[PDB]
């Protein structure tokens, strides 16, 4: 579509060539959903602080304007307690010639430089225009008290078919398709968190967003057992010591570190607790040892000692549960 390329350009415009004190990028594979940061202007009362915010494509984009609106509260006469950002570009003066990088940058200036006298909240409005001293005060006030290559996991498929099935391998191809139902299900999971944490209002992604997606998005009893591993690791990761590696205070094959970053790298959210990765972590690995533990049993059949595709297909569609998590994935 348009809409969706013209989207891919401007983050490659943007990956270039960043704004100055700003970033921003998709949250997990929504390419109309994305997240930005802004750096403190060097030239305002918020400097130091790092601000939040989301940005949301329409369909007819680049026609029409993005939404954008702070997570991080701030105080400014142009943005309100729902974050709302009163700008001329952002609504009465829209062009599809404007981009994403030019908004946040117009944004910055808006910081810089406040319009007092179009505003959005009027009692900062008339603090900025009578006592400027009081508003760089409460400005930083406020700054300190709230702005302060698909993955491949071959390895630890290997490790967890090395548990289950300690006779049998797998192909280049199969370990493909597990990388993809790895990922496929880290999306779903994550994105369903993000828009929990989102909803609630939430600035951290914990173990708590991580596990009603779980028991949401998965089915009877993979859903059961998977909040059954979830909370098995989070509650060995927090118990056991800090100096063993936090894949092995979780008693977890998949890297949880790996997980953590990739929760970050995916703007799902401001921040990411600790517990969070863990969680997800013990769900993508006790998935993996029943796809691992069924194809297994089924290249059994055929008299084969090595997982291939066709082994893949078939452990999924004779488990209905399964089926109905991983149907829509291709399977060559």
């Amino acid at each position: 579509g348009s809409a969706l390329k013209r989207i891919n350009k401007e983050l490659s415009d943007l990956a270039r060539d960043p704004p100055a004190q700003c970033s921003a990028g998709p949250v997990g594979d929504d390419m109309f959903h994305w997240q930005a940061t802004i750096m403190g202007p060097n030239d305002s009362p918020y400097q130091g602080g790092v601000f939040f915010l989301t940005i949301h494509f329409p369909t007819d984009y680049p026609f029409k304007p993005p939404k954008v609106a702070f997570t991080t509260r701030i105080y400014h006469p142009n943005i309100n307690s729902n974050g709302s950002i009163k700008l001329d570009i952002l609504r009465s003066q829209w062009s599809p010639a404007l981009t994403i990088s030019k908004v946040l940058l117009s944004i910055c200036s808006l910081l810089c430089d406040p319009n007092p006298d179009d505003p959005l909240v009027p009692e900062i409005a008339r603090i900025y225009k009578t006592d400027r001293d009081k508003y760089n005060r409460i400005s930083r006030e406020w700054t300190q008290k709230y702005a302060m290559r698909k993955e491949s996991y071959s390895i630890y498929v290997y490790k967890v078919l090395k548990q289950v099935h300690p006779d049998t391998g797998i192909s280049s191809k199969a370990m493909g398709i597990m990388n993809s139902f790895v990922n496929d299900i880290f999306e779903r999971i994550a994105g369903e968190a993000s828009r929990l944490a989102h909803y609630n209002k939430r600035s951290t992604i914990t173990s708590r967003e991580i596990q009603t997606a779980v028991r949401l998005l998965l089915p009877g009893e993979l859903a059961k057992h998977a909040v059954s591993e979830g909370t098995k690791a989070v509650t060995k990761y927090t118990s056991s010591a800090k100096a063993k590696t936090r894949s092995s205070r979780a008693g977890l094959q998949f890297p949880v570190g790996r997980v953590h970053r990739l929760l970050r790298k995916g703007n799902y959210s401001e921040r990411v607790g600790a517990g969070a990765p863990v969680y997800l972590a013990a769900v993508l690995e006790y998935l993996t040892a029943e796809i691992l533990e069924l194809a297994g049993n089924a290249a059994r059949d055929n008299k084969k000692t090595r997982i291939i595709p066709r082994h893949l297909q078939l452990a999924i569609r004779n488990d209905e549960e399964l089926n109905k998590l991983l149907g829509r994935v291709t399977i060559a």
